[PDB]
């Protein structure tokens, strides 16, 4: 009778994606308007993400005990509000830490919206609905850079904004009406010690702290692209939006074509295989971004195309590595989903600051060879994490 559920989380996951795609090359405007310098473009994300990880730990135990519900519909409305906050912000500094704010609505999802839609959904439905919101994750950091350029050629970044939270009201309504309250522990006590004690234990297994490191440090490059390609074609290049645009495809086309061919493997390809397997195209990417521009500062082509062959690396061996690191460790789903996730972005917030610094500093080389140390570190974990 009710399927507005699954179909509202879906799009409230969309909108929280594109409030950080979309914005991206928004960010030129943004820094023009308060005159702020080009250094504060990628830390908008840096921001956003740094949200990401803050309440993740949380939300997922909170959710547990005073319902899925309250909690869920909660974060819909902080995105909604510090959405439309931002417009009033007064300096680029003001502007980033609206950026974190929002980031925080990110937590909503995994924690309390994913969980409740297992705690609901038949086991072969649950599989579909994730299917649906892995493709909506995959489609956002291709869509997000054009439609965020186009936009800011004809209308405010203010109104990206107002669109962010008008997608997200939507989403709210459809929530409030169809989605059922599934948590278990409702009136039982959250003890944050008891959660402090189950997180010191997670981190003490070795393996499963090398694999979400190793996933954190994998997907930096990708991260770093999006913080950065910008600053990087616009403004570094002297290229046109056109431009940006047009680089954006090869890349998380490229991206989306791995994971197609993941979904073709998994049959006849163990998890170990095809992280191996990806591997290849992971090294070998970053060392042509890198070479290249090493040998040539403005060699930005054969750049798109490195980070092409990496992204294709990206999507053939990351869900197999994600599933490893899931099940190297025998806690609560829920506490190492979330550690896995604030490793990650921990890597992804300190990681997109120093990318911005290498870059501000040494150019599109810098850039580059940062990213080549980050896959190195992916590799030398695989080789002790893989057995
Ligand atoms: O970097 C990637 N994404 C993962 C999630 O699979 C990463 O943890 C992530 C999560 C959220 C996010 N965001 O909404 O800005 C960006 C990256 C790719 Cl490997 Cl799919
Ligand atoms: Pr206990
Ligand atoms: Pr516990």
């Amino acid at each position: 009778q009710a399927l507005l559920f699954p179909l509202c989380l879906v799009l409230y996951t969309f909108s929280t994606y594109i409030g950080n795609m979309m914005i991206q090359p928004g960010m030129l405007a943004v820094v023009e308007q308060y005159q702020a310098g080009i250094d504060w473009v990628p830390t908008s994300m840096t921001a956003y993400l740094a949200g990401g990880m803050f309440l993740q730990w949380l939300l997922g135990p909170l959710s547990d005990r005073i319902g899925r519900r309250p909690v869920m519909l909660a974060g819909v409305v902080w995105f909604i509000v510090t959405c439309l906050a931002i417009l009033l912000a007064q300096n680029i500094e003001q502007f980033t830490l609206l950026r974190f704010l929002q980031g925080i609505s990110l937590c909503f999802i995994g924690a309390v919206g994913y969980a409740a839609i297992q705690e609901s959904f038949e086991e072969a439905v649950c599989i579909k609905i994730t299917a649906l919101m892995a493709n909506v994750e995959l489609i956002a950091p291709l869509l997000g850079p054009l439609v965020g350029a186009a936009w800011i050629h004809v209308l405010p970044w203010e109104g990206m904004f107002v669109l962010f939270a008008a997608l997200a009201a939507i989403s709210f309504f459809g929530l409030q009406r169809a989605m059922p309250e599934t948590a278990t522990r409702i009136g039982e006590k959250l003890s944050l010690k008891e959660l402090g004690r189950d997180y010191k234990l997670v981190l003490k297994n070795g393996r499963f702290v090398a694999g979400a490191l190793a996933l954190g440090f994998v997907s930096l490059p990708l991260l770093a692209w999006i913080a950065q390609s910008p600053i990087i074609i616009i403004t570094g290049e002297q290229l046109s939006s056109y431009e940006y645009g047009l680089l954006q495809v090869p890349i998380f086309g490229a991206l989306i074509a791995g994971n197609l061919l993941l979904a073709r493997l998994t049959s006849r390809r163990t998890v170990r295989s095809l992280i191996i397997m990806g591997g290849w195209p992971i090294m070998i990417g970053l060392l042509v971004a890198a070479a290249a521009t090493v040998i040539s500062s403005h060699a930005y082509l054969w750049m798109t195309a490195g980070l092409s062959i990496y992204a294709f690396g990206i999507g053939l061996a990351n869900a197999g590595l994600v599933r490893l690191t899931l099940f190297a460790s025998d806690m609560s789903k829920g506490t190492v989903s979330a550690a896995m996730g604030m490793l990650q972005m921990l890597i992804f917030t300190v990681g997109i600051e120093i990318s911005k610094h290498a870059w501000l500093n040494g150019g599109n080389g810098l850039f580059n060879l940062f990213n080549l140390v980050n896959g190195i570190l992916w590799l030398s974990l695989m080789v002790i994490f893989l057995k």
